[PDB]
This record gives C-alpha cells, sequence and structure tokens, in this order.
C-alpha cells in the first residue's frame, strides 16, 4: 500500500526530527558538562544610631551587625536588639518565666531539667515588688524578652547596600568567571543598585529590595527576624566568547507559620573586665538570615558526547521503525 | 508450537508488568524532580557550670559554648577546655614540647621552622626546677596541655536541649515547607524530646540522644572532641496535601582512629584591657561538632514526564519484544 | 554471502564486546554507588610578629589570624591588616572618600544615602591641614585605608603548617573513613610536607605551596587579598579493602580581575571598656579566602545493579543486530 509507505516514511521523518532538534540541540549533547567550584564574599556598608531609652547614643557600623565577619555565604544581618548591660555572676533571681515561687520551701535546690537559668541555691527571693522567682547562681541582670519594641531599632538597615562577591571555576574546562563582568566597570558599581529588569549585573544589592523580591515586608523582618535565601546561577556555553557568562539571580523566601517560632533570633555575649571584675553585655539579636547558594553548568564541544549522541540517535530511529513496521503488520 | 508462543506471551507481559509499576508507581517517573533551599538555625537552652582549682566558679551559658552563635548548620558545643589566664607579650619561657635547652648556646635566634610558638632570643631559661626551654618573645603563661581532665568540665551538655529550625522551598513548585509541621504545636514544644518512634517529630533534640544513636559514648567524645552528622531528608508526595510533607532526621557518627588524632579541638582567645595593658584568655575547647544537612526532592504529577515515560515503555516493549521473537526463531 | 556474514559476525562481536569491556567494567555498572557525610577541620600553626610604626611589636598566634575558631571549611588567614586603634564615639570628622566641604552651608545634617560613614551634625570641620570634611557622630578615629603597606606584614604566613582533618561515611555501606590512613602514622605527622608527587598522603599543607599549586603568587595574595579553592576527592572501589581507599587533594585558583574590586578583605573590631569608657579597635584585614569542598563516590557489589547492567547489554546487543539485520537488508 503506498499510504502505508506514506505513513512510514512520516514516522522517520518525526523521529530524525526529533533526535536532532532535541537530543542534539535543545539538550546539547554535542557538548560536555561539569561542575564548578564556587567562593561567596559579602561586604556591607552602613551605619545605623540605636537611642536606647535611658542610655546614650549606641552607633552599629559594619563589623557590628555582621557577625560573620570574616565572611560566609551564611550571613545575619542584625535589625533588632534587646540589650543587657552589666551582667556578673552571683547569687540573685532568675527569670519569672521559669517558675514563681510563694515561700522558701517551695525553692529545690539544684539546676533545672529544661530551659536551667542557673544553679537554684534554695531561697525564694522577690523578683520585683509583686511576684517572686527562684535564687540562682549566674548572670544578676536577666534578659527580659517579654517586651519586644514594634519600631525597629535598625530599621535603617532597609535601604542600606550589600555587595556580593562570586568567583566560580571549571576544573574540567580551566575557565575562572567572576560575577564582575566586562559589561561592569569601576564607575558603574558606584551608583547602580540591582534591579531585576534594569540593572541585573550590578552587585550592588539592596537588602529591603532583596526582601520584597522574595516576598516577604522588610518591617516584620526587622521586628521578629526572617530568613532569605539567595541563589545564583552559572547556566552558560562555552562555545560563544566568555564575555555572554553571565550570572543570575534569584530570590527565595524561607518562612513559617507566624504563630510558632516567629522569624530567627539568637544571643550572644562580649566578655570584657571592668574595674578587676569580669562582665558582659547580651544582646537577643533579631537578624534576617541571608543565604547563598551557587549552582552552575558549562558545557563546550567534544567529540565523544557527539558521537554517543550520534550512535543513541540512530539506536532511537531504528527502534522507532522496527515498531512502525510491527505496528503496520498487525 | 503452542508452548512457545505462550512463553512469548509470559516474557511480554512481564516487561509490561514492569514499566507499569517499578517505572510509574516505584520511581514517580510520572512526577517531575527538583532540588530544594534550605537554611538551618539552631538554638541551645542549657547552662553548666565548672569550678576548677584555683578560680572561682565559671557559668557557662548558650552564648558561651555556642561560638557561631550567630547560627550555623556547622556549629561547635564546649564540652572541655583549658584555660590559661591573664596572658601578657613580652620575653619569657616556652612550652617544652618544642624544645629542651642545657645551655645559652644551644638556642639559635629566630622562629622555629615547623610548630613555632614565638620569637627565640637565643637565652636558654628555666621553665621549672627540672627542665629548661628556650625564651621567647610571646605570652608568657604558655598553654600546657599535658594533663587532661578525665572528667569533662561541661559534663552537664550531655542532655540539654537543642532546637533545630529548617525551612526548606521547592522553587520549580514554589511551595514552602518548615520542620515545624502542622502536628507540632506550641505545648508540644514545651515538653518534648526527639525519639526515632516516640517522637519522631519533636525538633528538641537531646544532644546525648543524638551522640547515642550515631554509635558514640559522649563522656570518652567529650573527653576530646569528636564530630556528630546529622541529615534532614525532605521525601514527600506533592501529589498528596501538603501536611503528609514531613521531615527525616538521621544521627550518621562521623569518628576515626583514636590513636592517632584522638577528637577534635580548637583555640580561641578573648582580648580585654586591664590596668592598661592588654591581656587576654586562651582556651583549648574540646568540643563536639555538629554537622547539618539538608537534602530532599519532590515529586509533582505532569504531563511530560508521564509521556517520555509512557515512550520509553513502550520503546523498551517493542525491544524485548523483537528480542524475543528472534530468540525464538534461532 | 559469506563476506556478508563474516562482517555480520564481527559488528556483532564488537557491540558485545562494547557492553562487557565498558559498560560493565569500565563505568562499573555492576556496582551500586551512594553520596557520603563529610566533615572540614582545620588547625593551623605559626607566629608573625608585625611591629608597626610607633607602636609595639604585636603577637600574632593561631588563634589571632584564624578568626572561624571554631572550625569551618571556609576560614580565612590573616596576611594583612591596617590596624585604627582606640576608637570612641563622638562628634569628629569623616573620612575624605564620602566629600570635601568648604564651608558650613555645604554640609547636610542627616546621613548620607551611600557609603555612610556616620550621622552629619551640619558643620564643616578640618580634616587635616589642607582639605576639610562633614562632622558626623560615630567611631572618631576613621580608618584610612588610602595607604597599603606593600610588604606583607604577616609575610611569614607563606611557609606555615596546616593540617586539614576529615572524616566522611557512606551511610548506604555504613563504612567510616577518615583522611588519615593506614600508611600515616605518629611519627609521618611530625615531619612531612604536603607534595603533588613526593607526599600525597601527609595532611599537612604549605600555605604558600597551596597557593602556588593553585597557580597564584602568594605576594600578591598576601598583599591585597585572595581565594583559594581546595577539592578533596574519595573515589574509590569498595570490592578491595578499605587501605586503597585514599583521598586526592586537588587545588583550585578563584581569581578575577585586578583592576576592579582585587583582592578579599573585610572589617572586624574587638570591643573593650577602658578607663570606663567603651572602645574598640577596628581592622581592615586582607587574608585569603580557603574554600574546601568535598566530595566522592564508593561501589560496592551488588545483584541488581548487575542483573540491569546485563538487561541494558542484552538489549543495546538486539539492537545493533536488528540495525545490522535492517542494514543488510537494503
Ligand atoms: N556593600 C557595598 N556597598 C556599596 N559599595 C561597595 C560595597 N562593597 C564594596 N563596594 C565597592 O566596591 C568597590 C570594590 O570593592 P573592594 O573589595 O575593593 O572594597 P574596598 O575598596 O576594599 O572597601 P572600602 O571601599 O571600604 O575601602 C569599592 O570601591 C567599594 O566601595
Ligand atoms: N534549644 C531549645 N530547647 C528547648 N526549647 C527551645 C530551644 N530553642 C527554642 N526553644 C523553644 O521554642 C519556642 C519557639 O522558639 P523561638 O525562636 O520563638 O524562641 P524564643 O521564644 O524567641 O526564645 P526564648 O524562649 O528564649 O524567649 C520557644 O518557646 C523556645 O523556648
Ligand atoms: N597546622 C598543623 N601543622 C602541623 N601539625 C599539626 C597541625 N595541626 C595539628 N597538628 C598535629 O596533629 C597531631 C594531632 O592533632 P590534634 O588534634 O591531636 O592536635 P593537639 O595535639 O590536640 O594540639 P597541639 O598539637 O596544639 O597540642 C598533633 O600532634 C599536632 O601537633
Ligand atoms: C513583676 O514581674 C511579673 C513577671 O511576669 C509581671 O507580670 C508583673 O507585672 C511585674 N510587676 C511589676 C510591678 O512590674
Ligand atoms: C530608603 O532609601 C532612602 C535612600 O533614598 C533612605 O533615605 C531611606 O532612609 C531608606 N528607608 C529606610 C526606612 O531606611
Ligand atoms: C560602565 O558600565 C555600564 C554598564 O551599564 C556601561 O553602560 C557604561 O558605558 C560603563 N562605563 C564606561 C566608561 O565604560
Ligand atoms: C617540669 O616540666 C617538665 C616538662 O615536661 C616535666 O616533665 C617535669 O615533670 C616538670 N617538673 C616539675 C618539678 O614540675
Ligand atoms: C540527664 O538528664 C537529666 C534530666 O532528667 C539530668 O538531671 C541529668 O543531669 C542528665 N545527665 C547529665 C550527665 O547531665
Ligand atoms: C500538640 O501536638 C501533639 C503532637 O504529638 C498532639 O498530639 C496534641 O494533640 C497537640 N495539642 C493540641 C492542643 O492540639
Ligand atoms: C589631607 O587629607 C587629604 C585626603 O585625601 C590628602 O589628600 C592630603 O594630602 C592631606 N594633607 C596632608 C597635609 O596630609
Ligand atoms: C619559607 O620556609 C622556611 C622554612 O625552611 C622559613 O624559614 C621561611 O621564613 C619561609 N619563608 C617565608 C617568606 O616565610
Ligand atoms: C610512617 O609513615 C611513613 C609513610 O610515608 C612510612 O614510610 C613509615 O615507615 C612509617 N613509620 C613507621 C614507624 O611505621
Ligand atoms: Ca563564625
Ligand atoms: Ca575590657
Ligand atoms: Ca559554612
Ligand atoms: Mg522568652
Ligand atoms: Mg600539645
Ligand atoms: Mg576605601
Amino acid at each position: 500500500n503506498k499510504k502505508v509507505g506514506v505513513i512510514f516514511r512520516l514516522i522517520q521523518l518525526v523521529v530524525l526530527v526529533y533526535v536532532i532538534g532535541w537530543v542534539f540541540v535543545y539538550e546539547k549533547g554535542y557538548q560536555t558538562s561539569s561542575g564548578l567550584i564556587s567562593s561567596v564574599s559579602v561586604k556591607l556598608k552602613g551605619l545605623a544610631v540605636t537611642q536606647l531609652q535611658g542610655l546614650g547614643p549606641q552607633v552599629w557600623d559594619v563589623a557590628d551587625y555582621v557577625f560573620p565577619a570574616h565572611g560566609d555565604s551564611s550571613f545575619v544581618v542584625m535589625t533588632n536588639f534587646i540589650m543587657t548591660p552589666q551582667q556578673a555572676q552571683g547569687h540573685c533571681a532568675e527569670n519569672p518565666e521559669g517558675g514563681i515561687c510563694q515561700d522558701d520551701s517551695g525553692c529545690t535546690p539544684g539546676k533545672a531539667e529544661r530551659k536551667a537559668q542557673g544553679i537554684r541555691t534554695g531561697n525564694c527571693v522577690p523578683f520585683n515588688g509583686t511576684v517572686k522567682t527562684c535564687e540562682i547562681f549566674g548572670w544578676c541582670p536577666v534578659e527580659v524578652d517579654d517586651k519586644i519594641p514594634s519600631p525597629a531599632l535598625l530599621h535603617e538597615a532597609e535601604n542600606f547596600t550589600l555587595f556580593i562577591k562570586n568567583s566560580i571555576s571549571f576544573p574540567r574546562f580551566k575557565v575562572n568567571r567572576r560575577n564582575l563582568v566586562e559589561e561592569v566597570n569601576g564607575t558603574y558599581m558606584k551608583k547602580c543598585l540591582y534591579h531585576k529588569i534594569l540593572h541585573p549585573l550590578c552587585p550592588v544589592f539592596s537588602l529591603g529590595y532583596v526582601v520584597r523580591e522574595s516576598g516577604q515586608d522588610f518591617r516584620s523582618l526587622a521586628e521578629k527576624g526572617g530568613v532569605v535565601g539567595i541563589t545564583i546561577d552559572w547556566e552558560c556555553d562555552l562555545d560563544w566568547h566568555v564575555r555572554h557568562c553571565k550570572p543570575i539571580y534569584q530570590f527565595h523566601g524561607l518562612y513559617g507559620e507566624k504563630n510558632l517560632s516567629p522569624g530567627f533570633n539568637f544571643r550572644f555575649a562580649r566578655h570584657f573586665v571592668q574595674n578587676g571584675t569580669n562582665r558582659r553585655h547580651l544582646f537577643k539579636v533579631f537578624g534576617i538570615r541571608f543565604d547563598i547558594l551557587v549552582d552552575g553548568k558549562a558545557g563546550k564541544f567534544d567529540i565523544i558526547p557527539t558521537m554517543t549522541t550520534i550512535g543513541s540517535g540512530i539506536g532511537i530511529f531504528g527502534v522507532a521503525t522496527v515498531l512502525c513496521d510491527l505496528l503496520l503488520l498487525h
């Protein structure tokens, strides 16, 4: 049957087109792929002055709110903190969140099994005028985090500038690339701000813009903490010039339920010696967690992948022809 | 032969069964896979008081034994330390491990090529009553780690509480999930402890339980340090409801031979100014290294993967039928 | 035809040889593969004395130039720094890089939008004898990083010793391995330096040797900063003894163009209290960024991968025979 022959030829044409069109070109089979080695470097430029009630103005610079000062892909930017100054080790009252005692007989000498705040001496001392707490041994100024200021202390950190330095290199092809490209020059970085469409190559990122691109409001993240995920893509083709290789930045919002465990927070201390006595300052920092992940793939022409793809295409064409013959045979 | 025909049918059915079940149901081939972006948040709530000989009691709160206070997937929990207080720079004796001198002629001015402890002045000073060491320019109180206390100083860190907050999101499906599943509530986290069977969803992990589940003893590990690997896997099917997404916590023991380089240790210093002189406190912290790695995949029904799997199954079926025909013809 | 059959037999033999020769053995199709759980531990040794102009000799031990003292795969080794001591908050002049004012009317009260150094009070004060800068509210001693010393301060860090402790464990096969192997003993670690050919198993890496193996000169990296990428490979076969499993170290140079943002640098501060006044020391550290990434694969004999590879080879052989028959047909 002439019609049957035409159908067989048509099937052959479709599969032949598919192997050259998709496997060879869309999937870039003629090229080999390998991994890269990336190093993330971050730098902040911003200053926020927070005036605490009953205390002098406090100046914070890049070294203050950037706790990973050495440089890492995962860093926290301080936006709100609770300061407990002049802490000293001694016998004093604990926080009321642990327990409330009405007499000395209720207190038990020892340490709490869960959420321990210190070594209980065994006496009930008044925490304030109304309630009384157990007497413990340790830092007497307790971190009273029951009251969180609604206005963010470091609210100026919204429209600051963030610089990300990423250098990637493919060991198979021995090609090294950096986030700074030929289009980006010295004068450009002096005034550019990163944008999704306008300035995709500007390495100066705005914290508020980064938070808004992920889908989160900066006010709540500055108040109670947050997590922002940043991803850098390096998919490119090595057949063209290295100028075409440009990184693509994507921002993802990592958030959960607001009722249980809202935001991100931690604690750190600064130990010092004043008047011959060891003292420290404890801070409950509510900062935004920034995570940077780099992943990319590069392809360059090679003969062995091309031959393997040609063989696979010939095999698929043969299998398709045999299946078409079996179907036409019925 | 009727029997030969039956054999052909039997092979044909079994290959069809394999494509129908293993390829689909088991492998979720009709479902696409994509990576996730994860951010690890850790918080400790424990207190240990160490009372060394010759010094007052020292209280170590969360800000003390957690050196990565900012928060990272890789953190060290202090369990044992060697304190060398009131260090000041000057010309004084070195450690006996560097070298032993019997006269001033044996000492050579300069710096040691390997394991240098300071700049030698060229004089031999007595380290103690018996032996003499080279005079170097550096911190006079030399950390002598020859004696390691068998009882762990921060031995209370065994049954403390560790909270791990992990937020994962898939960019392909735009679905965000957190380790705090809907089954876990606020009252549940107040008194729950993680267990493989009892409480698999409780985000509160006990350090001693984590060490026991890794095939290690907490005492011998904390005596000299160690490394514990924690892996969180997110294997869920997006075809069902989002409540089915439940993280899996697995603990792996990363240990080596104890005869060569036992445990894990490091050194850090706290710089301060006392009486107009710059001093510091050096600690050789023997702590357990905790590494948290998150890796998971998601699967949702899609048309293109389903069509590709159907085509591959049809091709495999045709190839199997042709091979059976060729074998039966011989 | 005889020659046609001879050519056919030859081709079928060649494909059969290929499947057993390459897919089965070269590719180790029979074995199953899985990932590992790695944990990098680093420890530095060495001392550098930087005698600054008009200041006493400063001793820098391991805890000083190693900012990630707790231990991490990504760490920075200090090689050059700019010290700005005795910083205190107050009203004073700013850096000339922010702006130059000739009168008090030019200054505007508030904070700079980009590269902010403090809160301007609206007054123009002379920074030095020649030029005048805006008056800000913050740390009065400004980090004047216009002059970078050409000789590296911590130039002794070139030929120091770096020890890397890596423990990997395959969860599928329950096999734990460490960078220390049976060939490496206690006496060997006392005196050895890592080499590409001589000492591939010595865990003591020289910083200068690591920098030179990556293709970068250590002098420029100590002067203005640099990034060095280290990779550890754990490809091995579990069919043999565990002694054959040996790590392979590869060093990669991560660098960019020298005109725009050359090297790596950061800033950190050490807070202290002297004479009842809060002070700090700011340092602009020019250090080399070391990134350690571990990846490996282990294979062990299994029956299911062997059967799948045999089936795939039989299918490929059948497809090749069918294609040969079709070619011989016409
Ligand atoms: N977070 C940031 N915001 C704005 N500009 C930045 C930021 N980080 C770096 N830059 C600019 O990029 C240029 C090149 O970066 P480089 O690593 O040389 O910084 P630097 O000059 O060492 O730092 P500094 O400008 O504080 O002296 C610098 O002129 C710097 O001003
Ligand atoms: N290591 C831990 N052990 C036990 N419980 C913890 C731990 N970390 C956090 N939690 C509890 O989980 C709940 C949610 O965590 P969240 O991040 O809100 O801490 P928080 O309430 O801000 O800290 P705090 O309880 O010190 O005020 C809190 O009630 C907290 O007490
Ligand atoms: N950077 C380094 N260069 C050379 N040798 C090192 C280095 N770090 C550690 N080592 C050696 O490796 C051996 C085992 O390491 P381990 O973790 O036991 O150190 P340690 O003995 O606790 O510390 P230290 O050697 O400072 O007393 C030690 O004998 C140590 O001297
Ligand atoms: C005392 O502290 C408790 C702690 O919860 C608080 O409820 C109470 O209002 C405090 N009383 C005064 C007078 O501050
Ligand atoms: C937003 O950016 C502008 C810069 O034009 C700045 O003046 C302003 O303070 C920023 N907003 C906040 C809340 O910091
Ligand atoms: C600086 O870079 C920008 C990139 O947007 C480019 O448009 C501009 O021409 C560059 N300047 C010079 C002087 O090359
Ligand atoms: C002196 O120090 C050396 C150092 O190893 C030690 O062996 C010796 O016992 C010490 N002597 C006394 C009396 O402490
Ligand atoms: C074990 O946990 C209990 C809590 O029930 C605690 O009292 C005890 O101190 C813990 N053990 C150690 C060695 O800390
Ligand atoms: C709290 O969570 C637990 C999970 O084990 C659940 O059994 C319990 O019902 C929850 N409590 C409430 C009040 O929902
Ligand atoms: C004053 O500071 C400016 C800042 O750039 C500098 O150019 C100038 O040389 C300085 N003058 C003196 C006398 O140091
Ligand atoms: C190179 O190593 C030698 C050790 O033999 C050391 O003396 C020398 O100071 C090192 N060079 C530098 C520049 O530190
Ligand atoms: C120490 O290890 C080295 C490895 O190069 C080996 O040659 C030497 O024999 C070992 N020493 C002892 C005492 O086994
Ligand atoms: Ca750190
Ligand atoms: Ca001090
Ligand atoms: Ca890290
Ligand atoms: Mg609280
Ligand atoms: Mg020692
Ligand atoms: Mg500058």
